[PDB]
């Protein structure tokens, strides 16, 4: 019609991942992503089991942020892809007093569902499951009217099957938790007569090794490691999922992942935003504990675990803790901090020029480290964890570098390369180096290309639908979480107690100079 | 002046109209060609060297050699001044039109280097005379050395490449003739020369031939061509193997369950029984290609990238290799296709009646060192089969732990033919919510680095090669000596009636006697 040339803001849609992948300029590139680029507008649109007993899930905090804006949206999504059974019950649990529930569901909390609103308006049906609980979280009476609340729609359920499955979701502060778990123990355990209790528990899992191992033991008496689901926002991505299975089920990559033929790996996590004005709370944690202790921790276990004994789901986390044990405490030699200041053309604000932060602050956005697994397997080998915020490109991905085989080629070959990517797409490639496809010459003309392989919800509704079907894979153990806080701990505790500080950096660099010096100084090789 | 300068043009663009003409099928298409060149065309060094190309009149130098040569013309690959000069003993009396229409027709492309052709021709001249003639070589040598000299550079004679596409009878009196009447100005200059398929038959027959050319060529001068050894993806075969570490490291028999090089034809034998009849399949291209591109695959590490020590490899490897005996053979001989439109190999008037010539071989060859021991190296060729194809199959053993049903066996394919391909076959998880870790599917990562473009053709490389001196990719006198002995004693056996072959009609894949002799020696079927 008028004015409708969406076309320009297409093709820059195209153009955004050709500079991405740079493949030398393959027209096929140019014209097999064509179609499937668009595919993805031409592949969307509007268990036998959870069927069989009914389910209830409270979120607890259903006023705050993450519950309004992913947690009840995550549940929407789960519900148009039929993940959900039809006769759920959704509860939101909170202290604030709300009158006109429908108003509440419909206003408050129909600003944040998913995009696919205009695609279908399945949310109203949705809604009509969701139900308002205002009370307190340290009140014992106030649970017996919630499990009296909950128990009017378990015995509403249509099967069979009697009792009912709860499902406890803490959208809280984790001073919370420990109080919600002691009500629910006291006053809305699951019905004798069948169904069981999960809780998912979101970070932070304390501060230190002494701060978590007592929010642990305050939760002991009351669940147990089956019931506990903390959950973490990168363990549902679907190619840390994949680590697990091209190691294991591949002979090819089995036999070289070893310290005999791999020469570094490097797990980077990188954002182009800042704080952005609410840095004021993002002070007292760092980028150690936001994302370096917890995800990326929890991908090197991953990469580096034993191979489990079965695809059971307490196999593979008992290898995640083994394979943890082995690793010493990271020291302030291998760390190098930042903060980020404000950009070079203006566009970001400096994080002290935040108002929100305390001035003067040494509060690290960005972290370059290096650590050591001392077993048979990863002797020698460097283990390099990155995370920054306010850098020069949004990036999370793994990088394993493979020995040089130097003495046939010599300088016209170099390191093997396997990336997997998960943010924002999704890849997994293999640079090697092969003969230029052009003439003969002295056999030593080589150029390094890559083997890129072929091929509902996103990774936080993957999480909640694995808690769901009792999947406790990719949440992190009591056992796991401690000896991931040993390690990091005494690193810690110098930050806090300055012996080093970070390193100013603009915003929209790379980070330090010397965070790239430190990476070069410890087994990493770049090509350009 | 000017106005012949206009009408040779002319005749260059009728030499490429008279091309297509005698390729194709009619007045018509001249007329719809001539409309298609219009704007086809409209959009916008150290020495003296003489490439030799004996038997000119040959089937392979018009089809084959000339073609090669003029399309490195093209990529300007050779000396400015560059002397190319057809011997043979025929009769021509038109001196251009043997040129102008006999080996331009098969040239390429048609039109948008049909006047690079014009010019590629004027290089080109043609010898009649006799290949033991010393008086015709010293007239020969007599020609060549009078455009040696006429040759404006630093460096004093030239450089001489002999192409001896003739039958194999006859090189042994054309090196004789070279050595005594034709060999390079003295003040300086190379002689190399080219030596066509057909070494032999036997360990025997091949010790004699090569017997009969050392006292006038060393090794250094004489490049027996392989046109495989020239491709693009077994000439990589190297650099995969040893400039990455992850292949190496499981480059072994610890890794490794089974290797398969296949070699696929739907043609038949096409009318010429008699002269395939005597050969066999075997003979033909697995004595000579699969053995050689056995080589590449299995040899160790060379000490260096130079020509000698990858040969030295390739030979040491070779030796490993014991005689392959009858029992670990199955033969076949194609009868007539379903459908009619291939008739059977006895068919043939020039086939012998009773003959067991195989036109199908299948076998597994065992290689007896640290790195292969135990691993099962099956050799399948055939004619008049279901699909063309040669490639390279290398299944990894499987890791049952912890998948179990949920995974298979690693494979790694190298195809040639029809297009190049490498791309190696793995199990990962499908993308999927449900689907959990022991859902998975076999998926493949492939070598996916094509360019903006994309074409020479392996002789391109191995003509260069020569001319470049590097020797890499020719099969050497001990490299052919050994590659004989593995073959020989089977060979002997089949002549000897010991093994008869199978029928098979055309299009099949075969006897299913191969496919069981394949299933029983280590590969696996998926689906
Ligand atoms: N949303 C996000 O982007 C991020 C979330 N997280 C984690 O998710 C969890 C929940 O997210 P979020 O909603 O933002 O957290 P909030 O601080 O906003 O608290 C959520 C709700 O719980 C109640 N609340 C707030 N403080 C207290 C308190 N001392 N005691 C009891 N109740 C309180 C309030 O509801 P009411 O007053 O009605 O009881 C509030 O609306 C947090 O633990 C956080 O660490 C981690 C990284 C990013
Ligand atoms: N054609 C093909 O597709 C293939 C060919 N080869 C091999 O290359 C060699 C040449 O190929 P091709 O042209 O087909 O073979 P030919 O039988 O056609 O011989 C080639 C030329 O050499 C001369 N010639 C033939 N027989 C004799 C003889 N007893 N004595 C002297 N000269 C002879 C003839 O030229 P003149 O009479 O003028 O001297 C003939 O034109 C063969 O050995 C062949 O096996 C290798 C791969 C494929
Ligand atoms: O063995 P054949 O059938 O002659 O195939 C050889 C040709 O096959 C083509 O695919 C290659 O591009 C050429 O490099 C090569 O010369």
């Amino acid at each position: 019609d008028a004015y409708v040339a969406d076309v320009d803001g297409i093709l820059d849609v195209l153009r955004a991942q050709v500079l991405e992948r740079k493949p030398d300029d393959i027209f096929q590139f140019i014209s097999k992503s064509a179609l499937s680029l668009q595919k993805d507008r031409g592949a969307e649109s509007c268990k036998d089991e959870q069927k069989s007993r009914a389910l209830t899930i409270i979120v607890f905090g259903a006023s705050g942020d993450l519950a309004k804006k992913k947690t009840f949206p995550a549940l929407f999504d789960l519900y148009c892809g039929g993940l959900l059974p039809p006769e759920v019950n959704i509860i939101g649990y909170a202290r604030t007093k709300v009158d006109d529930v429908e108003k509440w569901k419909h206003e408050t909390l129909m600003k944040y569902f998913s995009n696919l609103s205009e695609r279908g308006s399945h949310a109203e049906d949705f809604l009509k499951h969701i139900s308002y609980f205002c009370g307190a979280y340290d009140s014992v009476d106030d649970f017996k009217r919630l499990d009296a609340v909950i128990r009017e729609k378990e015995n509403a359920f249509k099967g069979p099957e009697k009792g009912g499955n709860r499902l406890f979701y803490l959208a809280l502060p984790p001073s919370v938790f420990a109080s919600v778990c002691e009500s629910i123990h006291k006053g809305a355990m699951p019905q004798e007569v069948g169904g069981w209790v999960r809780v998912i528990i979101e970070k932070p899992f304390g501060r230190d090794t002494k701060s978590s191992a007592e929010l642990s033991q305050a939760l002991e008496p009351f669940f147990d490691e089956s019931q506990l689901y903390r959950i973490d926002h990168y363990l549902g991505k679907e190619m840390v999922q994949n680590i697990i299975t091209t190691r294991f089920a591949n002979r090819i990559f089995s036999a070289v992942w070893n310290a005999s033929n791999i020469a570094c790996v490097q797990i980077t996590f990188k954002e182009t935003i800042g704080t952005e004005g609410r840095g004021g709370y993002f002070d007292n944690i760092g980028i150690i504990r936001d994302v370096m202790q917890n995800h990326l921790t929890q991908i090197l276990a991953l990469l580096a675990m034993e191979k489990p004994r079965s695809l059971d789901a307490e196999c593979i986390r008992d290898e995640k803790v083994s394979v943890l044990k082995c690793i010493e405490p990271i020291t302030k030699e291998n760390c190098v901090l930042g903060q980020y200041t404000a950009s070079a053309d203006g566009s970001i604000p400096g994080y002290l020029e935040d108002v929100t932060v305390p001035e003067g602050s040494t509060c690290p956005t960005f972290a370059v480290m290096r650590l050591n697994i001392n077993n048979d397997r990863w002797a020698g080998v460097p283990f390099i964890l990155k995370a920054g915020k306010a850098v020069e490109q949004k990036y999370v991905a793994i990088r394993i570098q493979f020995r040089d085989e130097v003495h046939p080629y010599g300088e016209a070959t170099q390191r093997n390369e396997l990336v997997i990517r998960a943010q924002p797409s999704e890849a997994m490639y293999v640079k090697i180096t092969t003969k230029v496809p052009g003439l003969s010459g002295d056999l030593r003309q080589t150029h390094q290309t890559e083997l890129d392989l072929t091929y509902l919800p996103d990774a936080y509704e993957s999480l909640i639908n694995d808690a769901l079907l009792g999947n406790s894979t990719n949440f992190v153990r009591k056992d796991e979480l401690d000896v991931a806080w040993r390690i990091f701990t005494p690193l810690l505790h110098q930050i806090d107690s300055g012996e080093i500080k970070p390193i100013p950096y603009q915003a929209g660099t790379r980070g330090p100079k010397e965070a790239d010096e430190f990476i070069a100084n410890n087994g990493f090789k770049h090509q350009k």
